[PDB]
């Protein structure tokens, strides 16, 4: 286990240092997206929540291919506003329901430290 709490103020500094193996040690789901919504990183805890295989979703587009239920003003709309503004830090509850049992989660989206990358963090509620 890596000891990082969901919603920590400086989480993007802490995560900047982790390779894929370290990301898999987090207590919550973590997805790293580029500015277009393509998946660069996808950890084991997220795959436990959603059933997706972390190795197979890398390189897919989160909003178009993997998670169409997030293609909406309430999720994707906030993401694209943050990408265009260059800043993003929002936390909200959502239901994941595409090809899975509907699962209520808390979502935290935050701009990463490195250039054109954005984090999506996920835990059950
Ligand atoms: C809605 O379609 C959500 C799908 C989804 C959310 C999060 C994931 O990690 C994978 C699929
Ligand atoms: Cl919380
Ligand atoms: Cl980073
Ligand atoms: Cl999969």
């Amino acid at each position: 286990m890596e000891h990082v709490a969901f919603g920590s103020e400086d989480i993007e500094n802490t995560l900047a240092k982790m390779d894929d193996g370290q990301l898999d040690g987090l207590a919550f789901g973590a997805i790293q997206l580029d500015g277009d919504g393509n998946i660069l990183q996808y950890n084991a805890a997220e795959g436990d929540i959603t059933g997706r295989d972390p190795k197979q979703v890398i390189g897919k587009n989160f909003f178009k291919d993997v998670a169409p239920c997030t293609d909406s003003p309430e999720f994707y709309g906030k993401f694209k506003e943050g990408v265009a503004s260059g800043n993003l830090n929002t936390m909200f509850e959502y239901t994941f329901d595409y090809q899975m049992t509907p699962t209520k989660v808390k979502v935290h989206m935050k701009k990463a430290l490195s250039g054109d990358s954005y984090w999506v963090f996920v835990k059950r509620v």
